[PDB]
């Protein structure tokens, strides 16, 4: 479902197309960008299943190795 500040870092360490913004402590959202860095999808942290939408972008491919 949702993630943590630590988890976020790990997913963004993996996918540099992700970005941690709107940081207010525990209130923040990850901005999924494309290869260029265009905003494709930004999802919060405290969302019951934030990972649901994020993983749909990821599709176990991501912009990592691609």
């Amino acid at each position: 479902g949702p993630f943590t500040r630590r988890q976020a870092q790990a997913v963004t360490t993996t996918y540099s197309n992700i970005t941690l913004e709107d940081d207010q402590g525990s209130h923040f959202r990850l901005v999924v960008r494309d290869t260029e860095g265009r905003m494709v999808w930004r999802a919060w942290n405290f969302e019951p299943d934030a990972g649901e939408g994020l993983n749909r972008y990821i599709r176990t491919s991501g912009i990592r190795t691609d």
